[PDB]
């Protein structure tokens, strides 16, 4: 009565295993993390068994492997005992004597084709499933892996790694002291709003994604996926200028990697065209709604009109014509604003030059800070900044990681943006200056979520999240203004379809 | 077999309990916390069992507990099976036959004086023991609670709490899956600094602050000192100007609680008085250093003398004249700065009045912040700004909380102090527009550790941290700049000595 284990690597949406009688991919990290996993035992003296079909075995040349014993399943293999690291057997019911007759093997390996993967399945002595989750669906498959019964639950789920630019994750599936937590909770009785604890209660079952994984969410699309769940648990109502109430905790925080993928949201399509477009709109310094619509792109819509621009105090401005907003601040802080048809070239201090220049001439500096809000513009302007600040820093390792404060930021459209936006720039900033994209770590002050949202949030909550896509870029540029759509290679997005959230 | 715990009230430091046969306080939650731990059972038919000596039994007026069981160990007291409540015994180990005779008990509680006390715990009788921690020491004790043996270990400290201005905490003491462990192990050996977790590392068993709370660390002063132990374990090495080399990590957070005490640290004493001189002058919007030096302050005075003044480029200016700092760009922002002793009324916006003006007036807002980073003032400045960036937040139940960004954060001195100066301000704040202390956040960018502090703050880190104390004020004030340091009241501070640490 040991301990059984299926080790596969398989796409992400089709679960194809191969192609053609090999590997569909050649990921040199996947094998090391086979070699490890399927070597990891704790008697020096017993051996770990690796089962497997024999077109698996043809498939990895019949070659044996270190410190481990292969049984392959076949009815035409010949069997003989001059061979110790590989045994034949006729069906795989009767291989599984592992367990009751040699005791010199400690845990048995399940990882031979679909045909080995369905039977192992079906037959309910399987107690665990390792899962490499490759990011591949270009290439076509003749052989899948089946698909995981409801008894078996999603228990770890790694971040996202990048290997020759594609993207995959690790997961682990498991077919299924405590005076502290009484001691709590009849405190938390005692005293109400008093105890911090029932300020921040932890989400319930019903708002938490993928509930199954409580120890292991590594995935950093968790960050962002529990902070959504943590405002639906002890979120307060809010009333506001318009009728949207919003549900708002204060203080929030959640961080993302971006050595080995791009953290664009894999719950739900994130439109990225558009957050590219608007960020280089803020890059060129721009201040003009309509060279944004003028691109398919009608995030500053309703915040531009004539009627929202008449209803705050102004009124005398253009058909899109914000105020010194971010981008202005950004490569013109101060300085004196006119309309949207001036060339502001030269006016104020730019913030986004002085920390490129102090980026490459004082990396080891910790004054590499872009702020966008202006006290003494703020009531000309459209809309006060939501990602007021941003701080960078340089690793010893050269890597560009990046801060951001929000004071703002609704959950629901506004983060998986400014995620993505300051993701972008930070790789954009790290090509620039010879380094490579580090961490990002976004502190959000007012975390609210619409009352308008949460039917569709609720939905987002219920998606598994998958590994995150790559962001690349095909040349090398000169200064951060030179970059556009076409420099940008997406890798690997398989997102969820969208859910249309009306602003 | 069943469970024995000790419930024991005793101060921070002499460990007293009682004193003329009473208790020497009167916290009412911590009685309704002994009922709910002694009520605390499984099986709705079985009682559990309180042991208290006949002192004990006279201490609480010889009067029986609801629902409970009540043993008194005594050698004159008659037994009489009259009352099935209270039982009385003549010695404690044979009054412990509840486990092995009677099998309507659940589970028993020792909680009755020294004297048995000591008899429980040199017996191996008890298996947890459950400690509130009372922040009283100036009256004196006749009774106390013996030392806990080296075999318990703690596992669990819940926040600070208040009652009639008198800290308290409780603790937990316990005489003393799995291959998700393995796999996460065995991914951070394939990848190397590529691997997240490898780059935010858990800190070593040799500078966690009191290991054995694994789970229980409620104690908001752990914020800080876990922040302390990550600097420690992953922190990248940094040469600087001259040699005083730091260690930093990017991106950090720590938040505390203001409703029930004051986050002032406890692992080392905390200079208060300083800290609030410095704080005032910030609200009074005076940019002279002199004024500071004044009271005994030195805090900006390494920074503004001549030799300070000649490499950063402002030589023109007098001794002490600062410049546009915290304060300059809270009551005067933008503007124009001359000298230190002119007029700057009416110049700039006044951030801090818009501030107390909006939190009393629009509370639901989200525009409550306070800047100091101003890039056009960055090169007029002695040094730039440290806390760039404060938000504020008023709560449905009328609590004002607090956000914080800090660019740069010393956490050997520089930390202790912003915790401190940062909470003084949000109760002054909370004072002069109606509300109560809510919640504290820090958000740190470059949080470093100067190479000449490792040992003392590894000294920090082997002192088990003590209930808050409280912070509260005396007069009513009516405007913000009123406050003096006659007006605060520190209440139940029994910190750990101090330590040295050089700058
Ligand atoms: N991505 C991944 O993690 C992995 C991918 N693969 C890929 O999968 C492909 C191969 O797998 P697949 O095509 O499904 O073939 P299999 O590996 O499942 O092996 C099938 C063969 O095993 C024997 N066999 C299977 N079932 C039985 C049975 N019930 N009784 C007796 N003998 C049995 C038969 O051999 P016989 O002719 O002797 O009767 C059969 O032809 C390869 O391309 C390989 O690269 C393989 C392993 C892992
Ligand atoms: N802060 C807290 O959590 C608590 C505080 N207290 C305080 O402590 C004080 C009282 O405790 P304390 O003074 O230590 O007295 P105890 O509560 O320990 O009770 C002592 C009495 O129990 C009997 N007794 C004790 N040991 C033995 C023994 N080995 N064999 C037989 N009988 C024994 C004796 O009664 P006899 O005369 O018959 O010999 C003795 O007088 C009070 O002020 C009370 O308020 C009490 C409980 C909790
Ligand atoms: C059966 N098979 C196909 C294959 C490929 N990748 C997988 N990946 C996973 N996660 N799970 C599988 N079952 C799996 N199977 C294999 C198995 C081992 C090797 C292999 O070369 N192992 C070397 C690894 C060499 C190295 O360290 O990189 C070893 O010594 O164990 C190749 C293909
Ligand atoms: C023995 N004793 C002294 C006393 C006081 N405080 C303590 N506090 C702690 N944490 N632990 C103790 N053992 C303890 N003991 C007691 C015990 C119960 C009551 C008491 O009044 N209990 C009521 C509580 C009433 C209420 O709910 O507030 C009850 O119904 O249990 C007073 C003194």
């Amino acid at each position: 009565e040991k301990n059984v284990s299926i080790v596969v690597a398989a796409s992400v949406l089709s679960s194809g295993i191969g192609i053609n009688g090999q590997l569909p991919w050649s990921i040199s990290e996947d094998l090391k993390f086979f070699s490890k996993i399927t070597n990891n035992k704790c008697d020096s003296n017993k051996k770990n068994a690796l089962i497997m079909g024999r077109k698996t075995w043809d498939s990895i040349g019949r070659r044996p492997l270190k410190n481990r014993i292969i049984v392959v399943i076949s009815s035409s293999l010949p069997q003989d005992e001059a061979d110790p690291n590989v045994v034949v057997f006729r069906n795989l019911e009767d291989s599984i004597e592992n367990l009751m007759n040699d005791d010199s093997i400690e845990n048995i390996f399940v990882c031979g084709g679909e045909s080995i993967y369905r039977d192992a399945l079906k037959d309910n002595f399987v107690d665990r499933i390792y899962l490499t989750r490759v990011a591949l669906e270009d290439i076509e498959f003749d052989t899948y892996f089946p698909e995981i019964p409801e008894t078996f639950l999603p228990v770890y789920m790694s971040q996202t790694f990048c290997t020759k630019n594609i993207s995959y994750d690790f997961m682990i599936f498991e077919k299924q002291l405590k005076s502290i937590d009484d001691t709590v909770d009849l405190l938390g009785e005692i005293f109400g709003i008093r105890k911090m604890g029932n300020r921040h209660k932890f989400p319930k079952e019903e708002i938490y994604n993928t509930p199954s994984i409580r120890f292991g969410r590594e995935h950093y699309e968790f960050q962002y996926l529990d902070l959504l769940s943590r405002v639906l648990e002890n979120g307060a109502y809010r009333e506001n200028r318009t009728g949207i109430s919003t549900y708002s905790i204060f203080g929030q925080m959640m961080r993302f990697d971006m050595r080995e993928s791009f953290p664009l949201l894999t719950t739900k399509k994130v439109a990225i065209r558009s957050i590219f477009e608007e960020l280089i709109w803020f890059i060129k310094g721009d201040t003009n709604g309509n060279h944004l619509i003028e691109k398919k792109v009608y995030i500053w819509s309703g915040n531009g009109s004539k009627e929202y621009l008449e209803r705050i105090g102004l009124g005398h401005r253009e058909e899109n014509d914000l105020g010194p907003i971010y981008g202005f601040q950004w490569r013109h802080y101060n300085g004196e604003y006119k309309t949207m048809h001036d060339d502001y070239t030269g006016v104020g201090v730019d913030q986004l030059a002085k920390l490129i220049e102090t980026l490459k001439n004082n990396p080891k500096d910790r004054r590499h800070i872009l702020t966008a809000w202006n006290p003494s513009a703020l009531s000309q302007m459209a809309l006060p900044p939501c990602h007021v600040l941003s701080q960078y820093y340089v690793t010893n390792d050269n890597c560009l990681s990046c801060n951001l404060y929000q004071r703002s930021c609704d959950l629901g459209l506004g983060s998986p943006f400014n995620i993505a936006s300051y993701a972008i720039l930070t790789m954009m900033l790290a090509q620039v200056c010879g380094y490579e994209p580090g961490e990002l770590a976004i502190f959000i002050g007012d975390a609210h979520i619409y009352e308008n949202h949460l039917t569709q949030l609720k939905e987002q909550l219920s998606r598994t999240p998958r590994p995150f896509p790559q962001l690349k870029f095909k040349r090398k540029v000169e200064n951060i203004e030179d970059f556009k759509w076409e420099d940008i290679e997406l890798i690997g997005y398989y997102p969820y379809p969208t859910i249309k959230m009306d602003m």
